[PDB]
């Protein structure tokens, strides 16, 4: 199976999934001079007072909070967005280091993790059908740096333990997502994809521009995760991101000057 190792890492994935070399992959370097101010881009809209989270999931990729995304509770909407997003989980990708982690880059500046909180397009009915196309998905990612610890991400953090292992799960009812969230909603935005296999082009990318502070003790409680199985030799849960791919014929868009 496909994962992070060196055996099966990122420079693997194309065998089993082509489009791995495809013209919209992501993550890429956001370019910060390069990238252009669109005054025709919306405010996002972010709401999330009535998310209702479910589960948290160890994958043997990352962790994955859960929502209840069979109604219009979490919803992004706006930005460079046609249409209503649902919140269906969120995710992080982090490294072994405070020196890399994140997928995307800021003028090939690494930060320690990445949030990506999922959404996908209503008008597809169901998460499945919205990864068959285009503008399926919207998914917003926001950076991580070491610094001050993140009060919201801390029950986060305090359930990790009970999920060690690729294929835990615990009940994780009542997380309010609001808290992972920075101050600014200014984002860059472009075309891309999903980051793990399949790799499908199917993702609005809003990429937030102000990171968010965790605290190195919350980072280390994401490094001792594990990528096996329980009783499976241990392989610490680090490194799980994709670097940044080719940006080919697409234009980063900036919602702020
Ligand atoms: N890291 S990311 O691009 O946000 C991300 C990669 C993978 C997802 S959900 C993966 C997947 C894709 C297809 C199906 Cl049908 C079920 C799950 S979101
Ligand atoms: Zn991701």
């Amino acid at each position: 199976h496909w994962g992070y190792g060196k055996h099966n890492g990122p420079e693997h994935w194309h065998k089993d999934f082509p489009i791995a070399k495809g013209e919209r992959q992501s993550p890429v370097d956001i370019d910060t001079h390069t990238a252009k101010y669109d005054p025709s881009l919306k405010p996002l809209s972010v709401s999330y007072d009535q998310a209702t989270s479910l589960r948290i999931l160890n994958n043997g990729h990352a962790f994955n909070v859960e929502f209840d995304d069979s109604q219009d509770k979490a919803v992004l909407k706006g930005g460079p967005l046609d249409g209503t997003y649902r919140l269906i989980q969120f995710h992080f990708h982090w490294g072994s280091l405070d020196g890399q982690g994140s997928e995307h880059t800021v003028d090939k500046k690494k930060y320690a993790a990445e949030l990506h909180l999922v959404h996908w397009n209503t008008k597809y009915g169901d998460f499945g059908k919205a990864v068959q196309q285009p503008d399926g998905l919207a998914v917003l990612g926001i950076f991580l740096k070491v610094g001050s610890a993140k009060p919201g991400l801390q029950k986060v953090v305090d359930v990790l333990d009970s999920i060690k292992t690729k294929g835990k799960s615990a009940d994780f009812t009542n997380f309010d997502p609001r808290g992972l969230l920075p101050e600014s909603l200014d984002y860059w935005t472009y075309p891309g994809s999903l980051t793990t296999p399949p790799l499908l082009e199917c993702v609005t990318w809003i990429v937030l521009k102000e990171p968010i502070s965790v605290s190195s003790e919350q980072v280390l409680k994401f490094r001792k995760l594990n990528f096996n199985g329980e009783g499976e030799p241990e392989e610490l849960m680090v490194d799980n991101w994709r670097p940044a791919q080719p940006l080919k014929n697409r234009q980063i868009k900036a919602s702020f000057k």
